């Protein structure tokens, strides 16, 4: 029993951190196989940020402009080039503790865990969940740029994030892999400014199966909804509109626990109607929308 | 910026974990060096649990009647004896990543990482306070007994908890790395509850210190208040008394801040008093009490 917010065990990732160096600006690099991957604005200084054009920036750096360090240890760039976003830097030795991978692009409302890093150093991980308008709440301090968000399957931890940004009401945004950008934020440091974070509805929604699992069931109720009357009530709420496809993820857990989707959905209609009244859902004053359905199925069992 | 709770990075830990069997129970160990820790009631069976004598049960095992496998290789056992509430298997092969380490005892209130394991293989990773009633909110299944609680300095990772028990209100205790409970509690599946809890007020101020240091500073006030005045309206509220052990706990966060610790008394004392008025702090609608002072040190 307990439900927490659980990160993915960081140490196949860990060995994968390094650091790298353009000038004045160290930040962390994802090191596999050959290829040391980071932010393209390692090349930028902070006045460069304001206004960079990227491809200038880099025809006038050569694979030396670039230091990259593991451990102690220094690695020799031996290429260079733009992916996107990213730098993608060839390196003379091949990362020894390299894990099986892969590079993934993540839906909103999907979670992963991050690996904060300072100066390629690991210092802290978490978990966080895509908001709807592509930013993330972590917590980044200068000198995190470059650390990496992922999920693990089995042996295979497949890479989702990389970090890029600090938006001017203090949220992040980072791109995949292949260096493109979550939402429409850009490398360049002037206002953005975020979409309207809507509720994730499909991950509240399993929150509550998972506080049934674990024995606090104060809020069901004898009632019954349809989806349409749930999404007409929900989007009052600033809540996702709930999809039959959201409500047939949901059936594992409506099976396991025996209440039925839609009557879960009367539940949240309430709640979000009558609110707590004081009282808490596995330890919450709140909805918890940063649980997928799989994120309960993996804790609950 | 952003403040989120983090747990240490869990290779060093992931390292040293092991599964060990005896009879039917399978649960998760610690190999460092050349032993191996683990709960002692991997020697009892379900009805052993009403009412055992560890004694009386592990002498009619042998060093065979223990297997321990790290990964797909078989360790041998080569050596037992039992401490506190743990097993110590001596085996054959010392853990070629064994970490710098050291074993710890916390305080109620301070904070570690939970590895949590199954069959000796690493599942997640969470941060968890010790609470005032010496139980951690956890979560954790069957066959997670002998997950362990850590922090980590530099390159050295300071051991503090391994998983025994899982209580009727879904908490959950365990013991150091010596095998001594935390708490009143005991390796035998009885009656046996959480006491009363308490919020930890040295870590919602901690807490608050972090947001100012974050640059919040709303819920800031033109009052101060005595130690006792504080204590006798947080009392009220359920918090734990604060000390004066725990004013000068706060010293350098205070310093950083210009705020004086009475003076963030106050101001927590009217934020129970008159709630947050739908406002957060850190992202927060209620008051935090699982950050320290050194963790938000550590964060900011």
């Amino acid at each position: 029993s307990g439900f927490r917010k659980m990160a993915f065990p960081s140490g196949k990732v860990e060995g994968c951190m390094v650091q790298v160096t353009c000038g004045t600006t160290t930040l962390n690099g994802l090191w596999l196989d050959d290829t040391v991957y980071c932010p393209r604005h390692v090349i930028c200084t902070a006045e460069d940020m304001l206004n960079p054009n990227y491809e200038d920036l880099l025809i006038r750096k050569s694979n030396h402009s670039f230091l990259v360090q593991a451990g102690n240890v220094q690695l020799r760039v031996i290429g260079h080039s733009m992916q996107n976003c990213l730098l993608r830097l060839k390196v003379d030795t091949s990362n020894p503790k390299t894990p099986k991978y892969k590079f993934v692009r993540i839906q909103p409302g999907q979670t992963f865990s991050v690996l904060a890093c300072y100066n390629g150093s690991p210092s802290g991980v978490y978990q966080c969940a895509m908001r709807p308008n592509h930013t993330i709440k972590g917590s980044f301090l200068n000198g995190s740029c470059g650390s990496v968000g992922f999920n693990i399957d089995y042996d295979c931890v497949s890479f989702c994030y990389m970090h890029h940004m600090e938006l001017p009401t203090g949220v992040h945004a980072g791109t995949d892999l292949e260096g493109k950008f979550y939402g429409p934020f850009v490398d360049i440091q002037t206002a953005q400014a975020a979409g309207t974070d809507t509720t994730i509805t499909l991950n509240v929604l399993a929150w509550l199966y998972a506080a049934v699992i674990n024995g606090d069931r104060w809020f069901l109720n004898r009632f019954t909804t349809t989806l349409n009357d749930f999404n007409l009530v929900a989007m009052k709420y600033n809540y996702e509109p709930l999809t039959q496809d959201h409500v047939d993820i949901l059936g594992p857990l409506s099976a396991q626990t025996g209440i039925a989707v839609l009557d879960m959905c009367a539940a949240l209609k309430e709640l979000l109607q009558n609110g707590m009244n004081g009282r808490t859902i596995l330890g919450s004053t709140i909805l918890e929308d940063e649980f997928t359905p799989f994120d309960v199925v993996r804790q609950c069992s």
